[PDB]
DNA sequence: CGGCCTACG
DNA sequence: CGTAG
DNA sequence: GCCG
């Protein structure tokens, strides 16, 4: 009824298991904190099976069958099914250890890692981190000099405009070059984190060399708040205008071949669940490599050329999903 | 029990 | 180590 | 934590 992997069925933006599910992502989330990266992978497949069903669920007995549901994650849901909370997701909402480290991990430039080290030094607050700024990096001193702008939601109003100014760009660096909405928003999301850009030429080749020359030319606009600098992925801040005013946004462009684009653009384009359980469903179910570059037969010793993502979906077997559906 | 996505900066 | 989805 |  239903299938083992979010790759086989439509999961749509908006669901009938909204509290549900957000439960086991707070599970989910702590586990990461802990690195227990296994614990979490079970509780967001949990979670994603109830994104993907067709209505409420009501009672116990509907998780029967359901994969990714057993003792653990069966028990979250009878808790709030009973009692409207899981007393487990309460005392990790209110806990310390998963308040700091989740206001940490938002910080560009920290992962659990570092937050971990940081969190066992005995510090807690954004202020405390900004009266020792000699344990940080400049990318960390970006993030956190950023962090209240980076913390409020990019609007889809914003997107068009960051990405016309892009295309300015792009367009003097290369004419022809092509700029690609992709992340949440291409999955239709109406707010996000931030915004991402995929870019391409349509001559095999030309797109060689392309991003310094697109962020030279956004950083001489005024445009860039921070940056890290060949290469092919950049992952900034940027300037959005505002009334009066402008705010920081997070703003990731990255380059492909055109050759490689499907690809890129199905990675891209998400969500991280979503793309995780297809590079498994392709290794482990029909023995093919998948990343944003290709998708590799590793007897043959070939890649698969794509010219759409509808042909990547036909080489692994299975049924064409829209962004629209791919909310895992 | 092993496995859990797979890259680039 | 960070980043990405 | 769960699947195979
Ligand atoms: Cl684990
Ligand atoms: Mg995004
Ligand atoms: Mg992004
Ligand atoms: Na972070």
């Amino acid at each position: 009824w239903m299938p083992a992997y979010a790759c086989q069925r439509p999961t749509p933006l908006t669901h009938h298991n909204t509290g549900l599910s957000e439960a086991l992502e707070i599970l989910a989330e702590a586990a990461g904190f802990e690195g227990s990266e296994g614990r979490l992978l079970t509780f967001c497949r949990a979670a994603s099976v109830l994104k993907a069903l067709p209505s409420p669920v009501t009672t116990l007995s509907q998780l029967q069958g359901l994969p990714h549901f057993g003792e653990h994650s069966s028990r979250v849901v009878q808790e709030l099914l009973e009692h409207g909370v899981c007393e487990e997701v309460e005392r990790v909402r209110r806990s310390e250890r998963y308040q700091t480290m989740k206001l940490f991990t938002q910080i560009f430039g920290v992962g659990v890692k570092t937050a971990d080290r940081w969190y066992r030094e005995g510090l807690r607050t954004l202020d405390d981190l900004r009266e020792q700024p000699q344990k940080l990096t400049q990318q960390q001193k970006a993030g956190l000099q950023h962090h209240q702008d980076l913390s409020t939601p990019v609007l889809r109003s914003d997107v068009d405009a960051l990405q016309q100014v892009v295309e300015e760009a792009v367009g003097q660096a290369l004419p022809g070059a092509t700029v690609t909405l992709t992340g949440g928003f291409r999955r239709g999301k109406l707010q996000g984190h931030d915004v991402d850009f995929l870019i391409t030429h349509p001559k095999e080749g030309q797109e060689a060399g392309l991003l310094p020359r697109v962020m030279c030319r956004l950083q001489d606009q005024g445009l860039i708040l921070y940056h890290q600098h060949a290469f092919e992925r950049s992952f900034c801040i940027f300037r959005l205008p505002q009334p009066g005013s402008w705010k920081a946004v997070r703003v990731d462009l990255v380059v492909a071949p055109v050759s490689q684009f499907p690809f890129a653009l199905l990675g891209w384009t998400g969500s991280k669940l979503f793309q995780r359980e297809l590079r498994r469903f392709s290794r482990k179910e029909k023995g093919l490599w998948l990343n944003s570059h290709g998708l590799f037969d590793p007897e043959q010793k070939t890649f698969f050329q794509a010219a759409s993502e509808e042909d990547i979906f036909r080489h692994l077997g299975l049924e064409y999903l829209p962004p629209e559906q791919r909310n895992a």
